[PDB]
């Protein structure tokens, strides 16, 4: 499948080369696989998402995303026209509220709540959970996000936005899920990504064209809008059956574009997610 005049994060991973516009796909296109966002919320209702959405669990007054920064991020994973995973069943965690605020505590029964919860999903593709937030290092916060993958979901974490070491952040530090950091159009590490040893992957966060509230959509730029890529990138190829929930990570990362960003400081890995998708 061909989609013209994608937005760059799709053409991006979908090519050998930055500077293209189409996104190409198996148009399985995560068919039967699952993403949590757990995030602001989603905007079920709007039309990108062609009833594939639902709200799942809060922790606050409403599930309605009041933000945006959630609806965004859900977008890039598998709205119809913005996102990777065209065809995959969204569900969304709110643990942020309207603010983009979420006390630790929240955040981690956010997670614990996903590990139980895919057992009352369909997902026979596998289950991924897209993470677009972070703090200071949490012994627990991380220990929270290896229980998820342990359970069997494709974890994928933010690397943060403080140009600084994710090693002090989390979840972002916790060795066994899959933290992303963002790159621009130009193949840069985008200038607020955080990097370090802690990083198993790179993916487009330099404005991003995603959904937005009040059925809208906007361009936003964040180590928050890499993340979904590479979550749906993981549920597009668990459908494809090229990897599982334990093994994604590292299969990405396997078959990432290899030595093609600029500004990446030593020590950090030069990998850029690719699907590897021969049209
Ligand atoms: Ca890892």
């Amino acid at each position: 499948a061909a989609q013209t005049n994608a937005p760059w994060g799709l053409a991006r991973i979908s090519s050998t080369s930055p500077g293209t516009s189409t996104y190409y796909y198996d148009e399985s296109a995560g068919q039967g696989s699952c993403v949590y966002v757990i995030d602001t919320g989603i905007e079920a209702s709007h039309p990108e998402f062609e009833g594939r959405a639902q709200m799942v669990k809060t922790y606050y007054y409403s599930s309605r995303d009041g933000n945006g920064h959630g609806t965004h991020c859900a977008g890039t994973v598998g709205s119809r026209t913005y996102g990777v995973a065209k065809k995959t069943q969204l569900f969304g965690v709110k643990v942020l509220d309207d603010n983009g605020s979420g006390q630790y505590s929240t955040i981690i029964a956010g997670m614990d709540f996903v590990a139980s919860d895919k057992n009352n999903r369909n997902c026979p593709k596998g289950v991924v959970a897209s993470l677009s937030l972070g703090g200071g290092y949490s012994s627990s916060v991380n220990s929270a996000a290896a229980r998820l993958q342990s359970s069997g979901v494709m974890v994928a974490v933010a690397a943060g936005n403080n140009n600084a070491d994710a090693r002090n952040y989390s979840p972002a530090s916790e060795p066994s899920v899959c933290t992303v950091g963002a790159s621009d159009r130009y193949d840069r590490r985008s200038s607020f990504s955080n990097y370090g040893s802690v990083l198993d992957i790179f993916g487009p966060g330099t404005s991003i064209l995603s959904t937005w509230i009040g059925g809208s959509t906007r361009s936003i730029s964040g180590t928050s809008m890499a993340t979904p890529h590479v979550a749906g990138l993981a549920a597009y190829l668990m459908t494809l059956g090229k990897t599982t929930a334990a093994s994604a990570c590292r299969y990405i990362a396997d078959t990432a574009n290899k030595g093609d960003l600029s500004n990446i400081p030593f020590g950090t890995v030069n990998l850029l997610a690719y699907n590897n998708y021969q049209a």
